[PDB]
């Protein structure tokens, strides 16, 4: 079969400093994927998650751990209670959700209306994005695709640290992203 998505690290957004911590290497992974059973307690708002050869991110908002379909597929996620089946799946939005793991802290949907956003990458870089549309934002500095690869599923935050959306796709030209496309938190709330 397909295995379970496996948490292999996490990104802290609490406090004053965003940072990444690796929690599981490629070795432990295989067995966790197969069983869906992961002894590890979940911490933090953003998980670094993995399938057999690829990693991406998952963000807890409103008690649901959200990520992208093009990463998770229809997969279950490994947890200390065994494989957790997806709570939400929407292929057209590229969205999947699981009940937020114990004991993740969950982000609050933003109702600020700020146009100044921040995208959190898999390395825990926090990069400024200017909101442009409902689901797009411009990068202040263009980035090569390689830099944003594996950060899908991560959060776009407002200045106060609320979730504005989930990074879905890079708006790019000839391998350079000038903007990011995301699932707005309102679309998530609608899916709920
Ligand atoms: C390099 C950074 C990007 C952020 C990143 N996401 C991507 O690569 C995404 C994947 C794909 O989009 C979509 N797939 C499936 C869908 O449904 C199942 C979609 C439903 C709706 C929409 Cl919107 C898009 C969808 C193409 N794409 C692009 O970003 C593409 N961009 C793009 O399509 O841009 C527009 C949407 C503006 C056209 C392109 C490949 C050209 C960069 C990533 O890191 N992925 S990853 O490495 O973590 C991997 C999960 C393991
Ligand atoms: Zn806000």
């Amino acid at each position: 079969k397909k295995g379970s998505v496996v948490i292999v690290g996490r990104i802290n957004l609490s406090g004053d400093t965003a940072y990444a911590q690796q929690t599981r290497g490629e070795e432990g992974c295989q067995e966790t994927s197969q069983t869906g059973r992961d002894k590890n307690q979940v911490e933090g708002e953003v998980q670094i998650v993995s399938t057999a050869t690829q990693t991406f991110l998952a963000t807890s908002i409103n008690g649901v751990l959200w990520t992208v379909y093009h990463g998770a597929g229809t997969r279950t996620i490994a947890s200390p209670k065994g494989p957790v089946t997806q709570m939400y799946t929407n292929v057209d939005k590229d969205l999947v959700g699981w009940q937020a793991p114990q004991g993740s802290r969950s982000l609050t949907p933003c109702t600020c209306g700020s146009s100044d956003l921040y995208l959190v990458t898999r390395h825990a870089d926090v990069i400024p994005v200017r909101r442009r549309g409902d689901s797009t934002g411009s990068l202040l500095s263009p980035r090569p695709l390689s830099y944003l690869k594996g950060s899908s599923g991560g959060p776009l935050l407002c200045p106060a640290g609320h979730a504005v959306g989930i990074f879905r796709a890079a708006v790019c030209t000839r391998g350079v992203a000038k903007a990011v496309q995301f699932i707005p938190v309102e679309s998530l709330e609608t899916t709920m």
